[PDB]
């Protein structure tokens, strides 16, 4: 036994943090191009997605500044100040990421579930103050990080991200460790976890309804070619009838009585006219008066789900569960080398996983923009 971790540390600490600091810098630096030069209005996602980008490229920058460190066989160069910002740097962009995507779930939730006054209630003017808000909130709150004690080791050399290795065991380092784990993680988990529940059965019973919509419109076409009598008539007139009760998904978002939904009514109101007359000139209703209104708003929302679920599972739920394993750890009695190295290589691994968060989020844009 000994500090056989120390060249894991530096060799897997170097590899990542160059990974993170290139795909991250490139990725959001391309997103935050794309969103400042948009001629077309801005969106409250867009409005998330450019804060998130900002969040990201804060801490990018600091990350080539971890790996001189670890390259330097943990010796720290760049004084107090820097250490203590770099510190800083990460938690902040980590607590701030969890908000953006938590609010941006949000937001798309009360779009998808209610899309009577959605328009509204979630506009790009709310998403601003929010974004304030979220800002405000993590850099007050982070704020210990900046004024904690320089770490210096045995032979003097000033360290830097140094973690609780054994016996420096803390009560109230626990009680924070707590309010954070429930406040940055938990709640903000379980707020995503209950909206993707609401938008995935809403996509469901809209996906069902659209089916019937496609059903009616296959047997209208079908006995039109039928045709080509008495039989054909009575199917094609109950399915028209059928037809009319449903909604299209071009006009899904409009109101029951607008002029647009009147329009889809009345013209299948004048196809059952025509049906009951009853085929060349039921022909032609089929394709003026209902032809244009038989989705990419369901998509949207399907890659959100699937970029922000993988970024929670990979990225912030890891270093949330190996920080309450890591913390009681050094409250135990007993600390044998073969756990104390297992211990401090997840450290690693987990802070890793934690900081490559930023690479998640030109995904988002590409799967949901
Ligand atoms: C980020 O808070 C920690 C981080 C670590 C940590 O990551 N340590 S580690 O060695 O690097 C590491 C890395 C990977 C796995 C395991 C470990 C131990 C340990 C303890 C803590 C808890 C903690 C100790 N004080 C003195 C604090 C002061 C203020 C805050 N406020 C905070 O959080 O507010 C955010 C949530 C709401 C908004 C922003 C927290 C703390
Ligand atoms: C939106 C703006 C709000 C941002 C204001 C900053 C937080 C202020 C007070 C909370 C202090 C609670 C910290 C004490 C923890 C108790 C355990
Ligand atoms: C909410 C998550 C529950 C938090 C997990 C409870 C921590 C208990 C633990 O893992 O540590 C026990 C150890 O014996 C004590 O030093
Ligand atoms: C070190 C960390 C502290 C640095 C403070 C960082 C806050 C500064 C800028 C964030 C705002 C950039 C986003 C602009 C878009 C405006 C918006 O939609 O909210
Ligand atoms: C940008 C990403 C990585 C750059 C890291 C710098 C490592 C080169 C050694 C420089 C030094 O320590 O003097
Ligand atoms: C700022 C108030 C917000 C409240 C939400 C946070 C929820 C925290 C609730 C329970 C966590 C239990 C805290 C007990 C400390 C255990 C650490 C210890 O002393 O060993
Ligand atoms: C609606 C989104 C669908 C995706 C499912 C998301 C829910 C997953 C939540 C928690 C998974 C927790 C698993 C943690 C295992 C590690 C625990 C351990 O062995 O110590
Ligand atoms: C699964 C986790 C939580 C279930 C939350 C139940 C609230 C869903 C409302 C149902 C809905 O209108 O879609
Ligand atoms: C929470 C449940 C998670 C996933 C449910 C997936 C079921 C897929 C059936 C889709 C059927 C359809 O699109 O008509
Ligand atoms: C990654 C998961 C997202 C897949 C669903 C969206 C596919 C369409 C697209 O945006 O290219
Ligand atoms: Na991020």
């Amino acid at each position: 036994c000994h500090d056989t971790i120390d060249d894991f540390r530096n060799q897997v600490y170097s590899t990542l943090y160059s990974m993170i600091s290139v795909v991250g810098f490139f990725g959001n630096g391309f997103v935050l191009y794309v969103l400042i030069k948009t001629y077309h209005k801005k969106s409250a996602f867009q409005v998330y997605m450019i804060n998130l980008a900002v969040a990201d490229l804060l801490c990018v920058c600091t990350l080539p500044l971890r790996v001189v460190y670890y390259v330097h066989k943990g010796i720290w160069l760049f004084g107090d100040f820097l250490c203590r910002l770099s510190t800083y740097a990460l938690y902040v962009n980590l607590y701030c990421s969890i908000f953006f995507m938590t609010a941006m779930s949000f937001f798309r939730c009360i779009a998808i579930v209610f899309p009577v006054q959605n328009i509204n209630l979630v506009t790009q003017k709310k998403a601003r103050f929010v974004c304030v808000g979220i800002w405000i909130f993590v850099i007050l709150t982070s704020s210990p990080f900046l004024m904690a004690k320089p770490q210096k080791d045995e032979k003097n050399n000033t360290k830097c991200f140094e973690p609780p290795q054994d016996n420096q065991t803390k009560n109230h380092v626990l009680v924070l460790h707590y309010v954070s784990l429930f406040v940055g993680f938990i709640i903000p988990f379980v707020i995503i976890i209950v909206c993707y529940t609401m938008i995935i059965l809403t996509l469901l019973k809209k996906s069902m309804k659209s089916a019937d919509l496609e059903d009616n419109w296959e047997t209208l076409n079908d006995n039109l070619k039928v045709i080509e009598v008495k039989d054909a008539l009575t199917k094609m007139r109950a399915a028209a009838l059928d037809a009319q009760k449903a909604t299209p998904p071009k006009l899904e978002d409009k109101s029951p009585d607008s002029p647009e939904m009147k329009d889809f009514r009345h013209g299948f109101d004048i196809l059952v006219g025509q049906i009951d007359d009853a085929a060349e000139q039921l022909k032609t209703t089929r394709n003026a008066y209902i032809q244009k209104y038989l989705l990419s708003s369901h998509k949207k929302a399907i890659g959100m789900i699937m970029v922000v679920t993988a970024a929670f599972l990979v990225s912030f739920m890891p270093y949330h569960i190996q920080r309450t394993i890591h913390l009681h750890f050094l409250h135990n009695e007993t600390k044998p080398c073969d756990s104390v190295l297992r211990m401090q290589k997840s450290v690693v691994i987990t802070l890793s996983l934690a900081a490559s968060n930023c690479c998640f989020d030109p995904l988002l844009y590409f799967f949901s923009g």
